[PDB]
């Protein structure tokens, strides 16, 4: 049969069929509901939105992200969302195929115990299999040997991988990603005197960031270069027709993934993570490691980020090392192209968690049979 | 059955049965008593006069509006009016058809609630139901998406509706309307040596604002057009015989609704009032709304004013966005024909209020199930 | 010297001398403009009046609030309102003494740049300092940890402080505050028959608010109490004579505060925002903040408003903690008395803006002296 790919981040849903080379459905994982009181009868109104929908008429909705960080915290939103994806946008029987599903590291056992059982028994899947998002990243590049960096809406995490096994020791974890710079950029927006307070302008502070953000190479010298001129201002346009100048807030916005501070976090920054988790890791194989840094995730899209990576890691790497950050054109979609890479392998095809051996052990088994 | 739709408005009294595409009896809201002494015996005579019989006779009769600015003044007129209406223009039994009634925005509750009370109690309707009149006009243009400005004799009000909900704390409602301007009209006619000082005569004076007045695109140019020449000018024969002839005083009668400052009022014109209605709405709703600019009631069929709206929106919102105004030639009836097509949907007929809940809840059930 | 301690809100401005122990001069932040033609000559007639000159002449005025939700929109009067404040209230000299003013978190720069040119300028003063408002607050009850929910007429924002030390990033900011609950309450008047639609109009509705209003401790067990009787209802004499009535709407007013959803908005409540500011500390200062909530501004004088707030904040806190809220019967000036006192200690006095500063650096030196 034909399997299913289904990467549930906290910001993009990513769904498909193994052995394809993209993912057939991206759509945002949101649930809006109406705030305001219907006085038109007769037309079709419905009392909750998906997706799409829920964008396309946002501006009488009040908008809800069932994950957070990582963590599904709204089970209804969440089974909602994957009858939509299910149904509207796959358009498939979901009895008739197995399911992959993708979690980050460090997560609580009761998440994934949860989407077990619901697979299991509310869509009555008859395999599933879940698996971490930066190992299906590693699997997208064809490489056994690297550490890999993924950061998306909810959460940003280092795994480091050498032939093939992974040193569970060295895992980092940071709840620093897409959603926390949209919230930073939302609230140093204000200087200049624009307010953004709904969940519906968060969507468009979000798309502003998508398209003017980017990662100044040395902070302080941008800085001093937008202070001096204003070469580096941009022009946005509103839907109601307002427009908007920006300035320096454009580098400062992705700045804190370098800088957590910025935001009343103590922890250090991805270069320094990234840096600890090759540390944590045997002396015969970080020379590997600092070869073989690999980007996946829709916030390591922002221009200029790579090569900022590079220097702070060059900069705390001893001289005589290569450091080599590999970020390829398509790592928004890596985590979804590894995991349709593994279900389309044929040793993978025995390590599916099948419907009797669920019934045999309950949701506990996705312990023993998942990573 | 077949539904009853009466608009009560200030000035006029539109009534028919739903389904139709007219209303069938259109006749003014006034009651008219005699004011001078009846010497001539053996004749029929009566001790009040409505609607037309008033108007025809209006010489030797004091004329009187039971509805002032939206508001039912005078409950004897209005039940007198009421009557009228159900016996001698529709001809029908008022127990055996329910009713649908209209009223503006922003009113007093004791208002419906007396409505209601009547409607139930004096003459015994089987269902009722009170709608907002703005909401019906929409309702007229197949519409569900919009922002409605409806100006008649005694109310001008904005509501914005978007995908059927509608934004209450964007409404809008302003007391000037076609019965200032005739009084204006009235007032600024005796710059040219005529005097209206009657209820009598103020009927004339609005025929007349009806009859020769017009909206000017450019009010200081067409100052100084009418103040160059007489092209404008034009002539009115009175019921006696008598000649009078106006000048400037035909656009400057309308230009109160924009400018109304000429009456003493401090509130903002119309074109303003809607620009902040729609100002005051979610930022993703309002592109929809610049383009959807509904005219509905008597006080909108002046001549050019379309274009004047047009122009003053377009000068307040941004240059990117489309204005348009919508300003349908049966716009004089739009409330109507909303309410005729609101009564004839099939998903309307369980939101009548029937006798048997207002006997279970009293006068205040149409707060309740009315909006 | 003597310093001057300015608190320009949106609503009122207080001023005076560091080291009293109340504000000198308290008077409305209005500036009118006669809007009728003035026919008698020979008497002494103004083009503009500002504070309580305005506001027993408003019958023929129109009045305009120079701030706008803390932030300053019309410049020329805000320069009126400062050089009435210098010269006819407190009756100085400007550039003889270093003044302190205030300004609400997360406002824009441009406002405070503003605001130090004109002082710098116009007034020429020796020495100027702009501080956070919530921080005067906290000074003013003689304390260096808590959170302070400070609600004035334009802004209501919370800011929490630990041992001196703030925490930026737990900054709630509200556009919600008693201008808003004027224009509801002005709304909600029209269920009875009441209309109020002028700038004169709109101050004799602000008069009833203050002078009525309260805060009910269960909002719908006082909805049913207000149904049932009519125990609730208060009379209230207008300047002409006439005598109104009003019953629920009391306590409906204030009830916008924690449900801004009558209004229109989709932001949560300040109990709810105090809270959320709250969990967003470290979690060894939280106890501390739960036992140190204080109140501030005009619009904490709601009577019963502190039990409510204490009430909530039990319900959204965990029962092992101690709820405590703060509400001295002076809060009204405590943002003065705070400043005050700033400006009366020793070790502040090298903390002045001086003029030689400002002719170094320009305006924008105030971002970097002051926060
Ligand atoms: N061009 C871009 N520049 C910066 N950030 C981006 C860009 N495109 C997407 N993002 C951000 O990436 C996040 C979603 O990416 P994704 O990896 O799909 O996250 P998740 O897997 O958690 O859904 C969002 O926060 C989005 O704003
Ligand atoms: N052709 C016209 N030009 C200008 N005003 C008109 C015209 N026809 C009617 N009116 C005015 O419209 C008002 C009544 O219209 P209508 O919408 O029926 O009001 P209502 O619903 O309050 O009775 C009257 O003031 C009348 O003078
Ligand atoms: N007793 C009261 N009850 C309710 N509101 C009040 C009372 N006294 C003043 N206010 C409101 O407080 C606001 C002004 O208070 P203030 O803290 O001086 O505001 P600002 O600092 O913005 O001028 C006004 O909206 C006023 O109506
Ligand atoms: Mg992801
Ligand atoms: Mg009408
Ligand atoms: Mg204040």
């Amino acid at each position: 049969t034909t399997a299913l790919v289904c990467d549930n981040g906290s910001g993009l849903v990513k769904a498909g069929f193994a052995g394809d080379d993209a993912p057939r459905a991206v759509f945002p994982s949101i649930v809006g509901r109406p705030r305001h009181q219907g006085v038109m009868v007769g037309m079709g109104q419905k009392d909750s939105y998906v997706g799409d929908e829920a964008q396309s008429k946002r501006g009488i909705l009040t908008l809800k992200y069932p994950i957070e960080h990582g963590i599904i915290t709204n089970w209804d939103d969440m089974e909602k969302i994957w009858h939509h994806t299910f149904y509207n946008e796959l358009r498939v029987a979901p009895e008739e195929h197995p399911t992959l599903l993708t979690e980050a590291p460090l997560n609580p056992k009761a998440n994934r115990e949860k989407m077990t059982q619901i697979m299991f028994e509310t869509f009555n899947v008859p395999a599933m299999y879940v698996a971490i998002q930066a190992v299906l990243s590693l699997y997208a590049s064809g490489r056994t040997t690297g550490i890999v960096l993924d950061s998306g809406d909810g959460v940003t995490h280092n795994v480091p991988i050498y032939e093939g096994y992974a040193l569970p020791h060295a895992i980092m974890r940071l709840d620093l990603a897409g959603r926390d710079l949209t919230d930073y950029l939302m609230k140093i927006l204000t200087e200049r005197g624009y307010s953004f307070v709904t969940t519906a302008e968060r969507e468009i502070v979000r798309d502003i960031k998508e398209k003017l953000c980017y990662v100044a190479l040395d902070f302080e010298n941008e800085m001093a270069t937008a202070a001096s001129s204003s070469s580096l201002e941009k022009s946005y346009e509103l839907p109601d027709g307002q427009v908007i100048t920006i300035g320096n807030e454009r580098f400062r916005c992705p700045e804190t993934l370098f800088q957590p501070s910025f935001i009343g976090m103590e922890s250090a920054g991805i270069h320094e993570t990234t840096y600890n988790s090759i540390m944590k890791c045997d002396i015969d194989i970080r020379k590997d490691l600092y070869a073989n840094n690999v980007m996946s995730g829709g916030t390591t899209m922002y221009p200029g980020i790579a090569d900022r990576m590079q220097k702070e890691i060059t900069a705390l790497a001893p001289s005589t090392m290569k450091i080599k950050i590999i970020a390829p054109p398509e790592r928004k979609y890596s985590v979804w192209i590894g995991g349709s890479i593994l279900a389309s392998l044929s040793t993978f095809q025995q390590m599916w968690i099948t419907k009797q051996e669920y019934d045999e052990a309950g949701p506990s088994i996705v312990h023993r049979k998942c990573f």
